[PDB]
Protein backbone atom coordinates (compact mmCIF):
# COMPACT_ATOMS: atom_id res chain seq x y z
CA UNK A 1 0.00 0.00 0.00
CA UNK A 2 2.98 2.49 0.43
CA UNK A 3 6.00 0.26 1.21
CA UNK A 4 7.13 -2.48 -1.23
CA UNK A 5 8.50 -5.02 1.40
CA UNK A 6 9.88 -3.74 4.76
CA UNK A 7 9.22 -4.42 8.46
CA UNK A 8 10.34 -2.23 11.43
CA UNK A 9 8.82 -2.58 14.94
CA UNK A 10 9.79 1.05 15.90
CA UNK A 11 6.50 2.97 16.17
CA UNK A 12 3.19 1.52 17.43
CA UNK A 13 1.01 -1.56 17.07
CA UNK A 14 -2.37 -2.89 18.27
CA UNK A 15 -3.64 -6.45 18.85
CA UNK A 16 -7.01 -8.12 17.96
CA UNK A 17 -7.37 -9.07 21.71
CA UNK A 18 -7.36 -5.28 22.52
CA UNK A 19 -3.71 -5.02 23.76
CA UNK A 20 -1.47 -2.16 22.49
CA UNK A 21 2.37 -2.13 22.24
CA UNK A 22 4.76 0.81 21.65
CA UNK A 23 8.50 0.53 20.80
CA UNK A 24 10.91 3.47 20.73
CA UNK A 25 14.08 2.49 18.82
CA UNK A 26 15.91 -0.85 18.39
CA UNK A 27 19.69 -0.82 19.07
CA UNK A 28 22.30 -1.95 16.43
CA UNK A 29 22.76 -5.16 18.56
CA UNK A 30 19.05 -5.88 17.84
CA UNK A 31 17.82 -5.33 21.46
CA UNK A 32 14.88 -2.99 22.17
CA UNK A 33 12.80 -1.55 25.03
CA UNK A 34 9.08 -0.70 25.11
CA UNK A 35 5.71 -0.14 26.78
CA UNK A 36 2.97 -2.69 26.64
CA UNK A 37 -0.70 -2.34 27.50
CA UNK A 38 -3.09 -5.19 28.04
CA UNK A 39 -6.87 -5.06 27.69
CA UNK A 40 -7.49 -8.54 29.22
CA UNK A 41 -6.19 -10.11 32.44
CA UNK A 42 -6.74 -12.96 34.92
CA UNK A 43 -7.16 -10.19 37.60
CA UNK A 44 -7.60 -6.75 35.81
CA UNK A 45 -7.76 -4.67 39.11
CA UNK A 46 -5.05 -2.11 38.01
CA UNK A 47 -3.63 -2.79 34.50
CA UNK A 48 -0.57 -0.56 33.73
CA UNK A 49 2.08 -0.47 31.07
CA UNK A 50 4.29 -3.43 31.49
CA UNK A 51 7.95 -2.66 30.60
CA UNK A 52 9.27 -4.90 27.82
CA UNK A 53 12.84 -5.89 26.75
CA UNK A 54 13.97 -8.34 24.03
CA UNK A 55 15.46 -8.56 20.55
CA UNK A 56 14.36 -8.40 16.88
CA UNK A 57 15.74 -9.26 13.45
CA UNK A 58 15.91 -6.71 10.56
CA UNK A 59 17.90 -8.75 7.94
CA UNK A 60 15.03 -10.65 6.24
CA UNK A 61 12.02 -9.14 4.36
CA UNK A 62 9.64 -10.37 7.12
CA UNK A 63 11.86 -11.47 10.14
CA UNK A 64 11.20 -13.16 13.51
CA UNK A 65 11.30 -11.45 16.91
CA UNK A 66 10.80 -11.78 20.50
CA UNK A 67 10.64 -10.09 23.96
CA UNK A 68 9.81 -10.30 27.74
CA UNK A 69 7.06 -8.28 29.41
CA UNK A 70 7.59 -7.86 33.17
CA UNK A 71 4.31 -7.13 35.03
CA UNK A 72 3.77 -4.22 37.44
CA UNK A 73 0.34 -4.69 39.10
CA UNK A 74 0.81 -8.49 39.68
CA UNK A 75 4.15 -10.43 39.84
CA UNK A 76 4.44 -12.34 36.51
CA UNK A 77 6.34 -12.53 33.23
CA UNK A 78 5.33 -13.10 29.75
CA UNK A 79 7.44 -13.61 26.67
CA UNK A 80 6.32 -13.07 23.07
CA UNK A 81 7.70 -14.84 19.96
CA UNK A 82 6.59 -14.39 16.38
CA UNK A 83 7.16 -13.04 12.93
CA UNK A 84 6.22 -9.89 11.04
CA UNK A 85 4.81 -10.68 7.52
CA UNK A 86 3.58 -8.72 4.55
CA UNK A 87 0.25 -9.88 3.05
CA UNK A 88 -0.17 -10.13 -0.82
CA UNK A 89 -1.22 -6.46 -1.12
CA UNK A 90 1.70 -4.82 0.79
CA UNK A 91 -0.07 -4.75 4.19
CA UNK A 92 1.95 -5.45 7.38
CA UNK A 93 1.03 -7.71 10.34
CA UNK A 94 2.65 -9.43 13.32
CA UNK A 95 1.69 -13.10 13.92
CA UNK A 96 3.12 -14.01 17.37
CA UNK A 97 2.67 -16.24 20.37
CA UNK A 98 2.96 -15.65 24.09
CA UNK A 99 3.91 -17.49 27.23
CA UNK A 100 2.85 -16.56 30.76
CA UNK A 101 4.56 -17.55 33.94
CA UNK A 102 2.80 -17.52 37.32
CA UNK A 103 4.70 -16.83 40.57
CA UNK A 104 4.29 -20.09 42.55
CA UNK A 105 5.53 -20.80 46.08
CA UNK A 106 6.59 -24.44 45.62
CA UNK A 107 8.54 -26.39 43.02
CA UNK A 108 5.72 -29.03 43.14
CA UNK A 109 3.37 -26.48 41.41
CA UNK A 110 5.62 -25.29 38.51
CA UNK A 111 3.61 -27.71 36.31
CA UNK A 112 0.47 -25.46 36.40
CA UNK A 113 2.49 -22.24 36.65
CA UNK A 114 3.06 -22.08 32.89
CA UNK A 115 0.52 -20.86 30.23
CA UNK A 116 0.93 -20.55 26.38
CA UNK A 117 -1.16 -18.50 23.93
CA UNK A 118 -1.36 -16.73 20.52
CA UNK A 119 -1.54 -13.00 19.53
CA UNK A 120 -1.84 -10.93 16.29
CA UNK A 121 -0.79 -7.28 16.15
CA UNK A 122 -1.11 -4.75 13.27
CA UNK A 123 0.01 -1.16 12.57
CA UNK A 124 -2.24 1.16 14.64
CA UNK A 125 -4.39 3.72 12.64
CA UNK A 126 -1.80 5.97 10.90
CA UNK A 127 -4.78 7.80 9.24
CA UNK A 128 -4.39 10.01 6.08
CA UNK A 129 -5.49 13.23 4.33
CA UNK B 1 23.72 -16.74 55.38
CA UNK B 2 24.16 -17.78 51.69
CA UNK B 3 22.39 -20.79 49.88
CA UNK B 4 19.04 -21.12 51.83
CA UNK B 5 16.21 -18.65 50.76
CA UNK B 6 17.59 -16.40 47.96
CA UNK B 7 17.78 -16.57 44.19
CA UNK B 8 19.97 -14.39 41.94
CA UNK B 9 20.58 -15.29 38.29
CA UNK B 10 23.90 -13.31 38.22
CA UNK B 11 26.65 -15.90 37.80
CA UNK B 12 26.38 -19.18 35.84
CA UNK B 13 23.96 -22.04 35.31
CA UNK B 14 23.92 -25.35 33.38
CA UNK B 15 20.95 -27.29 31.93
CA UNK B 16 20.09 -31.07 31.91
CA UNK B 17 19.85 -30.90 28.04
CA UNK B 18 23.57 -29.81 28.03
CA UNK B 19 22.99 -26.05 27.39
CA UNK B 20 24.86 -23.45 29.51
CA UNK B 21 23.88 -19.85 30.36
CA UNK B 22 25.92 -17.01 31.89
CA UNK B 23 24.51 -13.68 33.18
CA UNK B 24 26.63 -10.68 34.20
CA UNK B 25 24.55 -8.29 36.37
CA UNK B 26 20.82 -7.45 36.43
CA UNK B 27 19.96 -3.73 36.31
CA UNK B 28 17.76 -2.03 39.02
CA UNK B 29 14.87 -1.95 36.43
CA UNK B 30 15.04 -5.79 36.50
CA UNK B 31 16.49 -6.15 32.98
CA UNK B 32 19.65 -8.12 32.15
CA UNK B 33 21.94 -9.26 29.30
CA UNK B 34 23.84 -12.56 28.83
CA UNK B 35 25.53 -15.33 26.85
CA UNK B 36 23.82 -18.57 26.07
CA UNK B 37 25.28 -21.81 24.74
CA UNK B 38 23.30 -24.65 23.30
CA UNK B 39 24.40 -28.27 23.11
CA UNK B 40 21.50 -29.41 20.85
CA UNK B 41 20.13 -27.92 17.61
CA UNK B 42 17.95 -28.65 14.58
CA UNK B 43 21.09 -27.85 12.45
CA UNK B 44 24.22 -27.79 14.80
CA UNK B 45 26.73 -26.80 11.98
CA UNK B 46 28.26 -23.82 13.95
CA UNK B 47 26.71 -23.33 17.43
CA UNK B 48 27.87 -20.03 19.06
CA UNK B 49 26.85 -18.03 22.07
CA UNK B 50 23.50 -16.56 21.40
CA UNK B 51 23.12 -13.08 22.98
CA UNK B 52 20.22 -12.93 25.43
CA UNK B 53 18.15 -10.03 26.84
CA UNK B 54 15.11 -9.89 29.15
CA UNK B 55 13.94 -9.27 32.70
CA UNK B 56 13.83 -11.05 36.10
CA UNK B 57 12.12 -10.59 39.46
CA UNK B 58 14.07 -10.40 42.79
CA UNK B 59 11.21 -9.51 45.23
CA UNK B 60 10.00 -13.05 46.10
CA UNK B 61 12.14 -15.88 47.66
CA UNK B 62 11.85 -17.93 44.42
CA UNK B 63 10.59 -15.47 41.64
CA UNK B 64 9.65 -15.82 37.96
CA UNK B 65 11.76 -14.65 35.01
CA UNK B 66 12.12 -14.50 31.39
CA UNK B 67 14.29 -13.56 28.36
CA UNK B 68 14.89 -13.67 24.53
CA UNK B 69 17.83 -15.47 22.89
CA UNK B 70 18.64 -14.15 19.41
CA UNK B 71 20.50 -16.72 17.26
CA UNK B 72 23.78 -16.06 15.41
CA UNK B 73 24.50 -19.10 13.20
CA UNK B 74 20.85 -19.46 11.96
CA UNK B 75 18.12 -16.72 11.93
CA UNK B 76 15.72 -17.56 14.82
CA UNK B 77 14.54 -16.44 18.25
CA UNK B 78 13.76 -18.22 21.36
CA UNK B 79 12.24 -16.94 24.56
CA UNK B 80 12.51 -18.58 27.99
CA UNK B 81 9.98 -18.30 30.86
CA UNK B 82 10.16 -19.96 34.24
CA UNK B 83 10.76 -19.75 37.93
CA UNK B 84 13.73 -20.30 40.23
CA UNK B 85 12.82 -22.50 43.29
CA UNK B 86 14.56 -23.77 46.39
CA UNK B 87 14.11 -27.53 47.04
CA UNK B 88 13.40 -28.76 50.67
CA UNK B 89 17.08 -28.92 51.69
CA UNK B 90 18.06 -25.36 50.55
CA UNK B 91 19.25 -26.21 46.95
CA UNK B 92 18.50 -23.77 44.06
CA UNK B 93 17.11 -24.81 40.62
CA UNK B 94 15.51 -23.12 37.59
CA UNK B 95 12.36 -24.79 36.16
CA UNK B 96 11.65 -22.97 32.85
CA UNK B 97 10.09 -23.36 29.44
CA UNK B 98 11.13 -22.20 26.00
CA UNK B 99 9.59 -21.13 22.73
CA UNK B 100 11.30 -21.21 19.33
CA UNK B 101 10.35 -19.21 16.32
CA UNK B 102 11.37 -20.22 12.79
CA UNK B 103 12.00 -17.61 10.05
CA UNK B 104 9.30 -18.42 7.45
CA UNK B 105 8.84 -16.76 4.05
CA UNK B 106 5.01 -16.64 3.90
CA UNK B 107 2.24 -15.78 6.35
CA UNK B 108 0.52 -19.10 5.33
CA UNK B 109 3.32 -21.05 7.16
CA UNK B 110 3.40 -19.17 10.54
CA UNK B 111 1.32 -22.10 11.91
CA UNK B 112 4.33 -24.53 11.79
CA UNK B 113 6.87 -21.77 12.49
CA UNK B 114 6.28 -21.92 16.25
CA UNK B 115 7.75 -24.57 18.67
CA UNK B 116 7.36 -24.86 22.52
CA UNK B 117 9.52 -26.84 24.98
CA UNK B 118 10.76 -27.27 28.60
CA UNK B 119 14.22 -26.75 30.26
CA UNK B 120 15.77 -27.16 33.76
CA UNK B 121 18.97 -25.36 34.85
CA UNK B 122 21.04 -25.58 38.09
CA UNK B 123 23.94 -23.64 39.68
CA UNK B 124 27.11 -24.67 37.80
CA UNK B 125 29.40 -26.35 40.44
CA UNK B 126 28.37 -25.04 43.93
CA UNK B 127 29.92 -27.25 46.70
CA UNK B 128 28.18 -30.67 47.40
CA UNK B 129 24.89 -30.98 49.33
CA UNK C 1 -34.59 -24.34 16.54
CA UNK C 2 -31.24 -26.05 15.72
CA UNK C 3 -29.07 -22.88 16.09
CA UNK C 4 -29.61 -20.88 19.37
CA UNK C 5 -27.27 -20.95 22.47
CA UNK C 6 -26.10 -24.56 21.63
CA UNK C 7 -22.96 -26.07 20.09
CA UNK C 8 -22.48 -29.69 18.87
CA UNK C 9 -19.43 -30.92 16.91
CA UNK C 10 -21.43 -33.65 15.01
CA UNK C 11 -21.45 -32.58 11.35
CA UNK C 12 -18.64 -30.64 9.63
CA UNK C 13 -16.30 -27.72 10.17
CA UNK C 14 -13.58 -25.79 8.29
CA UNK C 15 -10.49 -23.94 9.58
CA UNK C 16 -9.03 -20.50 8.57
CA UNK C 17 -5.67 -22.32 7.83
CA UNK C 18 -7.55 -24.36 5.12
CA UNK C 19 -7.80 -27.64 7.15
CA UNK C 20 -11.21 -29.39 7.43
CA UNK C 21 -12.67 -31.77 10.06
CA UNK C 22 -15.71 -34.10 9.93
CA UNK C 23 -17.26 -35.85 12.99
CA UNK C 24 -19.95 -38.54 12.81
CA UNK C 25 -21.63 -38.93 16.24
CA UNK C 26 -20.30 -38.48 19.80
CA UNK C 27 -20.98 -41.38 22.22
CA UNK C 28 -22.89 -40.91 25.56
CA UNK C 29 -19.46 -41.30 27.34
CA UNK C 30 -18.37 -38.15 25.42
CA UNK C 31 -15.83 -39.92 23.12
CA UNK C 32 -15.95 -39.42 19.33
CA UNK C 33 -14.25 -40.52 16.09
CA UNK C 34 -13.60 -38.52 12.91
CA UNK C 35 -11.78 -37.64 9.69
CA UNK C 36 -9.41 -34.75 9.46
CA UNK C 37 -7.89 -33.08 6.42
CA UNK C 38 -4.94 -30.74 6.41
CA UNK C 39 -4.18 -28.11 3.78
CA UNK C 40 -0.67 -27.31 5.16
CA UNK C 41 2.21 -29.61 6.14
CA UNK C 42 5.95 -29.72 6.87
CA UNK C 43 6.17 -32.29 3.99
CA UNK C 44 2.82 -32.24 1.98
CA UNK C 45 3.84 -35.11 -0.47
CA UNK C 46 0.61 -37.18 0.11
CA UNK C 47 -1.85 -35.57 2.57
CA UNK C 48 -4.74 -37.95 3.50
CA UNK C 49 -7.46 -37.95 6.09
CA UNK C 50 -5.93 -38.46 9.44
CA UNK C 51 -8.16 -40.55 11.77
CA UNK C 52 -9.05 -38.71 14.98
CA UNK C 53 -10.25 -39.92 18.44
CA UNK C 54 -10.92 -37.89 21.62
CA UNK C 55 -13.66 -36.50 23.83
CA UNK C 56 -16.00 -33.47 24.01
CA UNK C 57 -18.28 -31.83 26.57
CA UNK C 58 -22.00 -31.06 25.93
CA UNK C 59 -23.09 -29.85 29.44
CA UNK C 60 -22.12 -26.14 29.22
CA UNK C 61 -23.49 -23.55 26.71
CA UNK C 62 -20.12 -23.32 24.92
CA UNK C 63 -18.00 -26.29 26.32
CA UNK C 64 -14.35 -27.35 25.93
CA UNK C 65 -13.08 -30.29 23.85
CA UNK C 66 -10.21 -32.18 22.68
CA UNK C 67 -8.84 -34.99 20.44
CA UNK C 68 -5.79 -36.83 18.88
CA UNK C 69 -5.09 -36.95 15.14
CA UNK C 70 -2.89 -39.89 14.13
CA UNK C 71 -1.07 -39.28 10.81
CA UNK C 72 -1.10 -41.66 7.83
CA UNK C 73 1.40 -40.34 5.25
CA UNK C 74 4.12 -39.48 7.87
CA UNK C 75 4.49 -40.96 11.42
CA UNK C 76 3.30 -38.22 13.85
CA UNK C 77 0.54 -37.24 16.27
CA UNK C 78 -1.23 -34.10 16.95
CA UNK C 79 -3.70 -33.26 19.67
CA UNK C 80 -6.23 -30.42 19.60
CA UNK C 81 -7.69 -28.59 22.64
CA UNK C 82 -10.16 -25.73 22.64
CA UNK C 83 -13.64 -24.42 23.17
CA UNK C 84 -16.75 -23.91 21.04
CA UNK C 85 -18.18 -20.35 21.62
CA UNK C 86 -21.19 -18.40 20.41
CA UNK C 87 -20.44 -14.82 19.24
CA UNK C 88 -22.84 -11.90 20.21
CA UNK C 89 -25.20 -12.38 17.25
CA UNK C 90 -25.72 -16.18 17.86
CA UNK C 91 -22.99 -17.55 15.46
CA UNK C 92 -20.85 -20.63 16.39
CA UNK C 93 -17.04 -20.91 16.22
CA UNK C 94 -14.32 -23.21 17.55
CA UNK C 95 -11.24 -21.49 19.08
CA UNK C 96 -8.67 -24.29 19.65
CA UNK C 97 -4.98 -25.03 19.89
CA UNK C 98 -2.84 -27.87 18.62
CA UNK C 99 0.26 -29.77 19.56
CA UNK C 100 2.46 -31.76 17.17
CA UNK C 101 4.81 -34.52 18.07
CA UNK C 102 7.69 -35.58 15.80
CA UNK C 103 8.95 -39.19 15.73
CA UNK C 104 12.58 -38.88 16.96
CA UNK C 105 15.14 -41.68 17.23
CA UNK C 106 16.87 -40.70 20.51
CA UNK C 107 15.71 -39.43 23.89
CA UNK C 108 18.33 -36.62 23.59
CA UNK C 109 16.17 -35.00 20.80
CA UNK C 110 12.68 -35.06 22.47
CA UNK C 111 13.31 -31.35 23.27
CA UNK C 112 12.87 -30.28 19.58
CA UNK C 113 10.35 -33.04 18.85
CA UNK C 114 7.44 -31.05 20.29
CA UNK C 115 5.57 -28.17 18.48
CA UNK C 116 2.54 -26.06 19.70
CA UNK C 117 0.12 -23.95 17.62
CA UNK C 118 -3.36 -22.34 17.32
CA UNK C 119 -6.41 -23.08 15.06
CA UNK C 120 -9.94 -21.64 14.49
CA UNK C 121 -12.79 -23.61 12.85
CA UNK C 122 -16.37 -22.59 11.82
CA UNK C 123 -19.57 -24.28 10.56
CA UNK C 124 -19.00 -25.19 6.90
CA UNK C 125 -21.57 -23.65 4.43
CA UNK C 126 -23.28 -21.04 6.71
CA UNK C 127 -26.21 -18.73 5.72
CA UNK C 128 -26.78 -14.94 6.17
CA UNK C 129 -27.35 -13.89 9.82
CA UNK D 1 10.98 -58.01 32.67
CA UNK D 2 11.98 -58.81 29.00
CA UNK D 3 12.12 -55.71 26.72
CA UNK D 4 15.06 -53.51 25.58
CA UNK D 5 13.85 -52.46 22.03
CA UNK D 6 10.01 -52.55 22.31
CA UNK D 7 7.38 -50.16 23.63
CA UNK D 8 3.75 -50.95 24.50
CA UNK D 9 1.58 -48.60 26.59
CA UNK D 10 -0.76 -51.50 27.60
CA UNK D 11 -0.21 -51.96 31.34
CA UNK D 12 0.56 -49.20 33.88
CA UNK D 13 2.76 -46.13 34.30
CA UNK D 14 3.61 -43.41 36.88
CA UNK D 15 4.72 -39.78 36.42
CA UNK D 16 7.46 -37.76 38.27
CA UNK D 17 4.69 -35.19 39.16
CA UNK D 18 2.87 -38.00 41.10
CA UNK D 19 0.12 -38.64 38.47
CA UNK D 20 -0.57 -42.26 37.38
CA UNK D 21 -2.05 -43.69 34.15
CA UNK D 22 -3.45 -47.16 33.30
CA UNK D 23 -4.23 -48.46 29.76
CA UNK D 24 -6.09 -51.70 29.02
CA UNK D 25 -5.48 -52.73 25.37
CA UNK D 26 -4.86 -50.70 22.19
CA UNK D 27 -7.09 -51.58 19.21
CA UNK D 28 -5.62 -52.60 15.76
CA UNK D 29 -6.62 -49.08 14.45
CA UNK D 30 -4.14 -47.69 17.03
CA UNK D 31 -6.81 -46.19 19.33
CA UNK D 32 -7.08 -46.91 23.07
CA UNK D 33 -9.04 -46.08 26.25
CA UNK D 34 -7.82 -45.65 29.86
CA UNK D 35 -7.93 -44.34 33.43
CA UNK D 36 -5.86 -41.42 34.58
CA UNK D 37 -5.14 -40.19 38.09
CA UNK D 38 -3.72 -36.82 38.97
CA UNK D 39 -1.81 -35.99 42.15
CA UNK D 40 -1.82 -32.19 41.51
CA UNK D 41 -4.62 -29.81 40.55
CA UNK D 42 -5.61 -26.14 40.37
CA UNK D 43 -8.59 -27.11 42.66
CA UNK D 44 -7.92 -30.67 44.13
CA UNK D 45 -11.30 -30.86 46.09
CA UNK D 46 -12.30 -34.32 44.65
CA UNK D 47 -9.72 -35.80 42.23
CA UNK D 48 -11.07 -38.95 40.43
CA UNK D 49 -9.93 -41.02 37.52
CA UNK D 50 -10.34 -39.01 34.42
CA UNK D 51 -11.36 -41.20 31.42
CA UNK D 52 -8.86 -40.97 28.57
CA UNK D 53 -9.12 -41.72 24.81
CA UNK D 54 -6.67 -41.31 21.91
CA UNK D 55 -4.23 -43.11 19.64
CA UNK D 56 -0.66 -44.53 19.72
CA UNK D 57 1.91 -45.77 17.22
CA UNK D 58 3.51 -49.27 17.49
CA UNK D 59 5.50 -49.36 14.18
CA UNK D 60 8.75 -47.67 15.32
CA UNK D 61 11.25 -48.87 18.00
CA UNK D 62 10.26 -45.91 20.26
CA UNK D 63 7.07 -44.28 18.67
CA UNK D 64 5.00 -41.13 19.33
CA UNK D 65 1.54 -41.05 20.93
CA UNK D 66 -1.21 -38.99 22.15
CA UNK D 67 -4.59 -38.80 23.96
CA UNK D 68 -7.40 -36.66 25.57
CA UNK D 69 -8.29 -36.77 29.27
CA UNK D 70 -11.83 -35.56 30.03
CA UNK D 71 -12.24 -34.33 33.64
CA UNK D 72 -14.93 -35.53 36.05
CA UNK D 73 -14.75 -33.33 39.18
CA UNK D 74 -14.30 -30.02 37.21
CA UNK D 75 -15.27 -29.36 33.53
CA UNK D 76 -11.97 -29.33 31.56
CA UNK D 77 -9.90 -31.25 29.00
CA UNK D 78 -6.34 -32.06 28.68
CA UNK D 79 -4.47 -33.65 25.82
CA UNK D 80 -1.09 -35.38 26.07
CA UNK D 81 1.51 -35.73 23.26
CA UNK D 82 4.90 -37.37 23.46
CA UNK D 83 7.17 -40.24 22.66
CA UNK D 84 8.24 -43.43 24.42
CA UNK D 85 12.08 -43.94 24.33
CA UNK D 86 14.56 -46.54 25.49
CA UNK D 87 17.61 -45.17 27.36
CA UNK D 88 21.16 -46.56 26.53
CA UNK D 89 20.84 -49.44 29.03
CA UNK D 90 17.47 -50.87 27.79
CA UNK D 91 15.13 -48.89 30.13
CA UNK D 92 11.73 -47.51 28.97
CA UNK D 93 10.38 -44.00 29.64
CA UNK D 94 7.67 -41.70 28.27
CA UNK D 95 8.70 -38.06 27.56
CA UNK D 96 5.43 -36.19 26.85
CA UNK D 97 3.74 -32.83 27.03
CA UNK D 98 0.27 -31.74 28.04
CA UNK D 99 -2.25 -29.06 27.24
CA UNK D 100 -5.10 -27.93 29.49
CA UNK D 101 -8.22 -26.17 28.42
CA UNK D 102 -10.37 -24.14 30.83
CA UNK D 103 -14.16 -23.81 30.36
CA UNK D 104 -14.66 -20.05 29.74
CA UNK D 105 -17.97 -18.22 29.37
CA UNK D 106 -16.99 -15.71 26.66
CA UNK D 107 -14.99 -15.87 23.44
CA UNK D 108 -13.06 -12.75 24.66
CA UNK D 109 -11.35 -14.95 27.37
CA UNK D 110 -10.20 -17.95 25.23
CA UNK D 111 -6.73 -16.31 25.26
CA UNK D 112 -6.14 -17.19 28.98
CA UNK D 113 -8.19 -20.40 28.78
CA UNK D 114 -5.29 -22.40 27.35
CA UNK D 115 -2.32 -23.85 29.38
CA UNK D 116 0.68 -25.98 28.15
CA UNK D 117 3.02 -28.16 30.21
CA UNK D 118 5.49 -31.12 30.27
CA UNK D 119 5.27 -34.63 31.87
CA UNK D 120 7.51 -37.74 32.18
CA UNK D 121 6.11 -41.21 32.92
CA UNK D 122 7.89 -44.54 33.61
CA UNK D 123 6.89 -48.20 34.00
CA UNK D 124 5.39 -48.76 37.48
CA UNK D 125 7.01 -51.29 39.97
CA UNK D 126 8.05 -54.13 37.59
CA UNK D 127 8.53 -57.71 38.75
CA UNK D 128 11.83 -59.60 38.30
CA UNK D 129 12.41 -62.26 35.61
Amino acid sequence: QTVARKCSLTGKWTNDLGSNMTIGAVNSRGEFTGTYITAVADNPGNITLSPLLGIQHKRASQPTFGFTVNWKFSESTTVFTGQCFIDRNGKEVLKTMWLLRSSVNDIGDDWKATRVGYNIFTRLRTQKE
